């Protein structure tokens, strides 16, 4: 499948593709404002992610540090990145269907669309100032809004147990966000698209 993979966003981001084990293509690369990347993934892939860095300083050999979404000092990330990350999320031709989704269950760094560039499905988006309204408790330091799991680590906001209810922080995400993932068990916001569709991802979407 094909994903290009826009920033629309006014600065610079260093965007990521992994399924956790394993770097998609490249893993990551800068894109400055307007840039494009196309990348392949193999039809199967289950549990790839999307997402974008912010504040990255890398040396010349690929090695360094980004304020939000870091993936171990790397620009070609292998593995996910640390919170706040809004989440592109996807897993293909699963029983001859593909499975898309944001999720702020890592938080939320940069706004972001995730559409399909076929037919036959709808995209969504997250594209509110959640950064601008993010609870004082939740706001990270170098940028974004993380999520309750990461800030307090309690079994309530991690679903430890695989029992877990809405929250007062998971609402948050929720009501700037309807169509993202406010929690582990939140009421799904899959988009089902037909196997081996195509994509775009672009950071900002409005802006």
């Amino acid at each position: 499948a094909t994903f290009e993979i826009v920033n629309r966003c006014s600065y610079t981001v260093w965007a990521a593709a992994s399924k956790g084990d394993a770097a998609l293509d490249a893993g990551g690369r800068q894109l400055n404002s307007g840039e494009s990347w196309t990348i392949n993934v193999e039809p199967g892939t289950n549990g790839g992610k999307i997402w974008a860095r912010t504040d990255c300083y890398f040396d010349d050999s690929g090695s360094g540090i980004c304020k939000t979404g870091d993936c171990g000092g790397l620009l070609r990330c292998k593995r996910f990145g640390r919170p706040p990350t809004t989440l592109a999320e996807f897993s293909l031709n699963q029983y001859g269907k593909d499975y898309i989704d944001i999720s702020n269950i890592k938080g939320f760094n940069v706004p972001m669309n995730f559409s399909p560039t076929t037919r036959g499905c709808r995209g969504v988006r997250c594209a509110a100032d959640i950064v601008g309204q993010c609870p004082a408790k939740l706001k990270a330091p170098g940028g974004g809004c993380n999520d309750a799991c990461t800030v307090f680590q309690t079994s309530e906001y991690c679903c430890t147990t695989g029992k877990c209810g809405p929250t007062e922080y998971s609402r948050f995400f929720k009501r700037l966000c309807p169509d993202a993932f406010s929690y582990v068990l939140d009421k799904p916001t899959t988009v089902t698209c037909p196997g081996s569709s195509n994509y775009r991802v672009t950071f900002c979407p409005t802006a």
